[PDB]
């Protein structure tokens, strides 16, 4: 096919970029986070319990609202690295940049207050692989290859940063390919180590002048749903022991004075090093010694079989263009502008 | 009759006023919101389960301890726009400022800890009408008027500005009347679109010199029980614009700095002015322009059949002096003192 | 009569304190200083010219909305000791806390960017006496004794501490008598050395253990529209020796670790001696040893008639809650709270 | 018997303080608080549904992968001053600072997101008496005690203050003794009112130069696993009305300024006072008038039949290495170092 | 050609803006200051011995490691209005953003920690032209225009307003064109009195209502590698006499809550009158009557051939995007964004 | 003997150090710094009139509840460089961190407000020697080792740097030996002038490269009793012209930003070299281009025959761990930590 669409994006903190995406007839319209670390798509439910105040503080798709609708009724529960919601499957159309497909998404339920309450978002739209799709659903964008419609079998992530301006852009996704105003330079490739997952193969982390980490090679998810970087709970006490940096209970900081002398942090990927400086991976919200700055580098642990894994998510996607081939199996980076 | 009752109440941070009440006998005694949003009363109970932390730091009432207590058990849920509780209705004896009528009320046990662990309050005595009353349950008013002694059939909210003072008294409820001890001026009154509710029409609001929403008429809520004046998120968003606020998940906040300098806001309503000034609306908690300061003025989509509708809660009472008048449906307002 | 009416006031910085009145058929509500040290009324008008950058930046009167306006067109000046107005004259109803009174007031159509760029409020309400009033216009307070109305022929001030962590009541005015709840014991009372101002003889200013300053005595206007106690430069130059103070560049300062070593300041007023504490005049916007803080108290050289006097302004007013009689020529203090 | 064992642990903010432990074969490891304020053993489930966000947060016990484990599966509700925990008994091999014991303890699988989110550790390890212990499960200590091995039928405690510093100590349990590396002077001992809890006859608490509460006596719990030093809301209100803190939801605050003026706080236990200054029950944040600091000494109503009780929780521990003897049935106290 | 090439600058304390390229095969990344007042291109050497403290603090370039780095070995010395490096004559390829150059460059072996040590930046990227180069390398941006791919042979500078409450991005530099993006309207140009010098006729410095500075015309260097706007000594004493400061000690200084009364500035360039307020040239990291503000104009005496000279650095970056445009010999301002 | 005892010691602002010492049966108990500057023990008295407004706001000692004290009430004065005072000699039990000993000291009557207003300690504990004792008293220390109970006759002190983030110690003093925790490497002494005083002899200060003070030697009593570092008001001047450093009102300042460029300070003793850096002696209570930042060495003109005589305070102890050896009359050193 010849088409392709974007879906423009909100930039929230820094934390979470989501676009609009319309269910049934008429639409009921939701903010969603595109994700490239699942594959299943859901929204919270009108028959989510208002006891659930991660439900009374978001839209509802309302079944009974939609002409369109089609019930399946199975359950299902989504797990995610900073918490699970549950619900069961429905089918009903979807518009995404003027694309309109049909497709089975998740009712939830059952929405954690935390963290759902601290959730600008309403659902999230994976985008990742059939092989990690729960409840084996049809991805979506599995679905939209299928209209023969897409130029390329592609799509691009711009995350900008964050503006305290209206008219600056959030972040951008292109469907079916990518916009060459938002990247410079040429695209720079990885393989995915396998089909299935948005996952490559990471040659070495190197935190000033120095290969202290990933020594012999690692794995790094490419995760457009993540807020942060983040890698195991031993390589990340490792990389912020050489940052100087102290642990809290959910991330680390250093004292804002600080912040702007810290080293500069690399990752070598296919044959590039890509390379965050600390005014990348700090939020730097102060310049005070008498003062906290948190850092946009994480600890978590990602399970098997998809980990032990880094993420590269928003604080890496921010510096880096990034296009996803399904045809060709791979990801591409290039600079962001 | 010819006796009047009134209650005291407590000022916390200015987002939350309650008294005190007792429940059965011997008097168990519990924090309460007097509240003209709902028309349910409700208390945490002895039978919500210990998993809900919010049960864990409450006042619970105990049946068992009761002497005058009457068992029903028809369950039932109390939506609000910040969170639901769920219950079972039973009744007792209720001493409300040495009023003491016999009321059905929910005991609640399931309270969630968002936002319920934020609430310095325990219940809540809902002071609509039985119109907008769950269960179909009389509220504790229109029993309160069946005993024949309040000498008007009306009550009265002063609500204080805060203060680091011990004898600063947060607040005031008269049963039957109004206390010219706390306001100035006359009243003037505005009737109830409809009785059922302590809902008015309302003609303008302005920011600065510019009736720029609700300018073709629009509903106000007359609501003790919410901390904010609230509007539609698009009133808001327009309304926040405006003031050059930026939006955050839950709040609007300006730069410290720029709070004095905002322009007044001004709510037409029958036939007269209502006007706030920044002071009034700003939580002025510094000067500093590297600092943010929350704005009193909210988002809440309050759905039909009440809503679309503004709110006015503790922001504007604070200013005026507000009587609910339920033998001739209407409120009036009046400059506090 | 047997009424009185209180204003609210908010504090800015505890160095400008104003509230709300109303003009016009219907009102428009201005920020408004009352002050005693002044016998005018005055807000800013729409017929003042966009130039003067203090006129873009605050409320603006404008005649032509009121039904109750009656053209004067007579021309003013009015020169404070910070900065001068010229306007013309205008007639209609200001309301003032419940209060409705027929009032002639300055249109300004000059208004300097120095100083009241500075100015938090838009206007003052002159609370001084007619033989000082330009223009001979009968002062606000005169027209509203008039109408026979106030339980007494006195007002009073009551000013607060500025607090971030509290939004309290910066300050109020009662017309008509005083609050107890803003002071504690009894008013004693100085007479004033002549009807005409509000200026009473001083009969020693000392530091500590040494009536050091105004020995064969002094005048001191009581000044609810200055934000300091001032004296003349001679006699605040000598005020801060004794203190330790030096003038960094425009204002005298202490170490802020060395406040709480300064000694009381004590005014002897009819009798008695008020005293001011370090906490009460030094700006203890800090504690430690490296850094400067300043103090409440600055030179003000004041001229014939009025002058050369103290003006005992926010800071004195702060510690002494102040009633000012104009029945019997005298003004009453009494602490706090 | 003639060995002892002793535990490192971990100092959290000065709120927490954990150790680890290994269950089952091979270990799975735990960070555990080690609470004579409670007599089970537990740590979350494997079988804790992951809508419990703050399973997602910890180490799960996951029986499956043991082949020590003994099922039991008797449901039980541990219920806590700040919360509750729910799940079922099973039986493993515990290792505790080289000691192994075979253990009943609980496997959670409902751990409320408030508070156990904010828990750094994982588990509690209840050094209670089997008289409060629910199930009638034996508690880790009695069978400790049964293998004959400890030289003397006691356990220690020694608090550190918080560093920043990665090789201080955060604290330190030993078993079966006491470490003289961390006390001076000698041990002071008070017999407990009864065996079943670490809780003895407080003869009255003083705030600077005044027995002003528990003037008749009163009873204290020593309780490693509470944050601070608590007493009854009554007992508490009084105590920051002396010391001029005001109330928040969860704490009481003083500006911190006023922070290291405060006075001293005595605890008269068998004979001698113990004497806490204002370094050791603030947390000294900043010495800024414009915030806020928090008191180590919080409200609780400890409910009957252990209450009303104060509780002696970290604030005095830090100040006092404490040995729990059970074959004596008492508590020393003697100072930290 | 019909390529333009952006890089992302970081803002530190609105006095340093710089951003990242590479240099070498594979590149090593320093962080660079884009300096259109000089016309050399430098980083710090590996060779810099570890005496010159500011080398330990700073990334190094290291020959070795680069496979098309190509010996010169001339020295060259480097003279700023704020110091001196000395070093030697490299070469390599230097990529910026997406552009890849070969160019030669100084390897600084001469780090004098006065001022180097406050340099949040490594090197320096010279814009200026051939004329100026020491050595008279071959400026880089002269060796990218050789390239034709450029679309036009200009570029833009964008300096943002440093901020706390968001991660924004602190600049950006368009290599071969301007985004429209952080402009609004369109440029007007001033021709530059010679090729050579980024420097233009002013005709004119107004404060308020006088041409009371360089009425008979000045020159203006507009330095991007500058932090403030800068005037000869006597220029800015008489420029800070007419607006009230005073220096402190070191630099200039307004009372913080008078500087919103400060004149606008205006400098009258090319026809065209170039307005500053006082919220664009004074620091007002605090507006209150008890604190010191500093203004973002400080002397600067330059000396010949270059100077005596105005230069307009980042002050009035900020305030007017900057195109330089070669092939014309001219510069473009436009407003915002 | 085999014992040591150990205090722990609260840090105010860096300028303060002190602990607890018990005095009485039972124990009344004082905050006092430990002060090898002068030889005399002093609490303030119950007999301290009430005018002294230093004595209001300190704890008093009270002979009359004590049934170890025995009167003696011979006058004393003590003269420290910063203020005096008077009292009478009493004998009682004074505990310290362990160790009870008789020991004589001063009840203290006369306690100027200047500087005690500002002491947050209560007393002093004098450990230097007999030979400077006020009225020839035994100082406490020789009291303790007549006990024979220390493992060595020499005591030390940690003083560590102030933190917000952290309730860390604020120190420790260990009388009979040293604490390893708290220093590293091994301690290397300097030898006493002579027997008396804790001076020695310094060989040079240096400020970066070149001595340029003290050559020819001269004096430095090393005062744990002292906030700085203290030179001679002429040493001193010639310090802070060759740091940049300038006089502001009160102290010298330095820009703030700048602090990171001035030199190491260097005191040559016994042979080594003792390097304070920038970091070391400069209070960066923020590092802004905006602000100035103070010293931790100040001007003091001690007199004979102590004097004149460079004073090594808290300034130096932050950075080196220091024992006080008796029994060979020197002062050992040794770094952090």
């Amino acid at each position: 096919g010849n088409t392709t669409s974007s879906v423009i994006l909100t930039n929230y903190m820094d934390t979470q970029y989501y676009g609009e995406i319309g269910i049934g007839t008429p639409p009921q319209t939701f903010k969603v986070v595109f994700d490239t670390g699942s594959s299943n798509v859901w929204v919270p439910s009108s028959k989510c319990s208002r006891l659930y105040t991660a439900c009374v503080y978001h839209k509802l798709f309302d079944a009974s609202d939609s002409s369109s609708y089609k019930h399946n009724g199975t359950e299902l529960t989504l797990r995610y690295s900073t918490g699970t919601v549950s619900g069961f499957l429905s089918q009903d159309i979807i518009t995404v940049g003027g694309i309109t497909v049909t497709q089975m998404f998740g009712e939830v339920t059952e929405m954690p207050a935390l963290p759902f309450m601290l959730a600008e978002f309403d659902g999230v739209v994976g985008m990742g692989f059939i092989e990690q799709a729960i409840g084996r659903v049809t991805p979506i964008f599995d679905n939209i290859i299928s209209q023969g419609v897409l130029k390329e079998d592609v799509f691009s992530f711009y995350y900008n940063r964050d503006s305290e301006n209206s008219q600056s852009l959030g972040g951008q996704i292109v469907l079916g390919g990518s916009d060459p105003q938002h990247y410079e330079g040429n695209f720079h490739y990885i393989n995915l180590i396998k089909t299935g997952v948005w996952q490559i193969q990471m040659k070495g982390v190197s935190v000033g002048s120095s290969t202290l980490l990933c020594e012999d090679g690692c794995l790094a998810l490419v995760d457009t749903g993540a807020s942060y970087i983040s890698g195991s709970t031993s390589s990340i006490e490792k990389l912020m022991e050489a940052l100087g940096a102290k642990k809290r209970l959910f991330d680390y900081v250093v004292k804002c004075n600080e912040g702007p002398t810290l080293p500069d942090i690399s990752f070598h990927l296919g044959g590039k090093e890509y390379t965050l400086t600390s005014a990348d991976y700090v939020f730097q919200e102060s310049y005070s010694s008498k003062k906290l700055c948190t850092l946009a580098i994480h600890a978590m642990d990602i399970p098997p079989p998809t980990g032990p894994t880094w993420a590269l998510g928003a604080t890496f996607i921010r510096k880096f263009y990034t296009e996803f081939d399904r045809r060709n199996n791979r990801i591409g980076f290039a600079l962001a502008r």
